[PDB]
Formats: structure tokens, sequence, C-alpha cells
């Protein structure tokens, strides 16, 4: 009766704040806008994986979305076992199938951006430390490191950069701990890139601000902003770094809709296609801030600067 896009997740939430909320909300926006539907289903398990692309496939739907470096395994064998259905890979990348599309992201870019800003704010209180809260490092996401301590050092070189591994982006307790770890010991900012556990350091952030403590934090997939009101009127949010996969997910689902399913393509959404980056509107950045950010903006854009896609702890 439809043409018909499935999202199949790691994630028991689509209501993360972060990315699978992003993924969702084009999916749902390229159904309303062409008067066509869409379901999800969540995979909390691996052995869930294999079973839940195939029943989608087995449905003939327009389109099957995985979100994620997790299912990717999945979805390389499904797609050989079903030539003709169109599957759209989210975060990570498959070669060798013509009816796959791979959407991945320039976090490394994006994330330079709020290295930037963090250490701009670190200096403002004489800090020469900033954290950093990462919710796993598998597939790509070494790339937000990666470039958030670039851009911190393009500042001032002698900042350092505290790392926590939370290896999950489902636990806020978790993230609201590891956020504590690191204001204890002094840190006034932290880049939190944890998905749904990151509405706990989130949270923390805000409690300390509450009490007095001159803590920030800096959101990641939507422009959080808003998530770290804590007083009514001020936000603990100093920036995002934002990553467009709804735009992603929602321009692809109408390709495949129309007829020109880019199959056996990686499409890369970057910094000058505006997908990832900071949002247009900062109440908590500067002028002068704001100004020193875009113009690394433009000299990434333009390869002046190339962003390492590793973290120098992580290179040989
Ligand atoms: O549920 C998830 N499954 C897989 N990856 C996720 C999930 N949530 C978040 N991310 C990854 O962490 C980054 C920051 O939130 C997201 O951009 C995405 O790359």
């Amino acid at each position: 009766g439809d043409f018909v896009v499935g999202m199949v997740t790691d994630s028991g939430d689509i209501d993360d704040k972060s990315f699978n909320q992003q993924v969702w909300e084009g999916i749902s926006r390229f159904a309303q806008e062409n008067n066509a539907k869409c379901k999800y289903v969540t995979a909390s398990t691996d052995a869930e994986y294999v079973p839940s692309l195939s029943a989608f496939a087995d449905e003939n739907m327009g389109l099957v979305v995985a979100c994620g470096s997790f299912l990717v395994e999945a979805v390389i064998e499904t797609s050989a076992r079903f030539p003709k259905q169109k599957f759209l890979v989210i975060d990570a990348v498959v070669q060798d199938r013509d009816n796959v599309v791979s959407a991945v992201f320039g976090q490394n870019e994006g994330s330079f951006l709020v290295g930037v800003a963090a250490a701009l704010k670190a200096k403002e209180a004489g800090k020469s430390a900033v954290g950093f809260i990462v919710g796993m490092e598998l597939g790509m996401m070494p790339l937000f490191e990666a470039g958030f301590e670039a851009g911190v050092k393009a500042v001032d070189p002698d900042i350092q950069v505290v790392v926590e591994v939370a290896n999950t982006f489902s636990d806020p307790q978790k993230g609201q701990a590891l956020a504590a770890k690191l204001y204890d010991s002094g840190v006034n900012v932290i880049f939190q890139v944890a998905g749904g556990t990151g509405n706990g350091v989130i949270k923390e952030a805000r409690d300390r601000r509450l009490n007095g403590q001159d803590v920030w934090v800096i959101g990641v997939d939507r422009d959080q902003y808003m998530d770290g009101v804590y007083d009514g009127s001020k936000s603990v949010v100093l920036t995002s770094m934002v990553k467009r996969a709804d735009v992603a997910a929602e321009r692809i689902s109408k390709m495949a809709y129309d007829g020109s399913f880019p199959g056996g393509q990686s499409i890369m959404f970057g910094l000058e296609d505006k997908a990832v980056g900071i949002p247009e509107e900062n109440p908590n950045l500067s002028s002068a801030v704001m100004e020193k950010i875009r113009s690394f903006e433009e000299k990434i854009v333009s390869k002046e600067i190339v962003v390492p896609v590793r973290s120098a702890r992580m290179m040989n």
C-alpha cells in the first residue's frame, strides 16, 4: 500500500535526544512529505541483527536503514542475500554491495571546531585541561577525539585533553558519574559524544552550575542548547557538534523512492555540506570566539588544514 522505510537500531531508544532521534526524525520527515510510511525496530542484542534486517527485507520495504557500526557485519551479509533490497548504513562503511549506500560523517572536522571553542573557554578561566567523554570507541568513533584534540591544540598546545570512555550509549547514570569525575578534577569544559549516556553528562553539568560551579558541556548530534537550561534563563551547553544524520536519512530515502538510489557508494557528509559543525546561533559563544571558529572552518574546507583521523595518543 505504501513505499515504506524501516529503521533498525542497536539502541532501545529513538528519543535519545541525539543520534537515533536525528535518524528517526529524518526518516519521519521523508515519509510525511512524500505520503509514505515508516517504522523502526530495536535490536538490543546482536542475535537480533540478522533476523531484524531479514524480516524487513522479506516485507519488500522501499529502504532498510541500519544505524551504526554494530550492525555492519549483519548488513554486509544480508545485503548479499537480498540483492534486490536497498539498504542504507549510517555511521559505517560497506564495500562490494551495489544495493547498499554508506553514509559517513566528517565528524573529526566538526569536532575541531568545538575543540577551538573549548580551549578558548578554558583559557578564559585559566584552565589547562578540558574533558572529553565518549560512548564507545569502535568504528568511526575515534574521529571525534582526533578532531577535538586538534582544535584544542590549534588554540594552545599546552592544554591537555582528559578522556573517559563509557563503553555504552544508553546509560545516563554512567554519563553522570564520568562527568562528576572530570569536574571534580578541576576541568571546566567537557565535550560529550555519548548518545543517550550523554544526557547524564548534561544533567551533571546543570546540577553543578545550579550550585555555583562555573562548568560547561559541549553537546553532540542535535543542537542541545535547550537541554542544558538550569535556572530558567541560562544554559550550561557552550555549543554542540551538530551531525545531520537526519538530512542523510531523509535525502537517501528520497533517492530510493525516486529511483536514483546511489547503490554501492559511500557518501561523505562534511563541513562544506554543513552536515557537521556548530549551530548557526550560539548564545554562549562571543562574536570574537565565533570569528576564530569560522576562520578555522574555512581553512579546513579549503584543505589548507587537514584534520587527523586519530589522536596523538592513538598514533604510532
Ligand atoms: O545508539 C547508538 N548506536 C550506535 N552509535 C551511536 C548510538 N548513539 C550514539 N552513537 C554514536 O555516538 C555519536 C555521539 O552521540 C553519534 O553521532 C553516533 O556516531
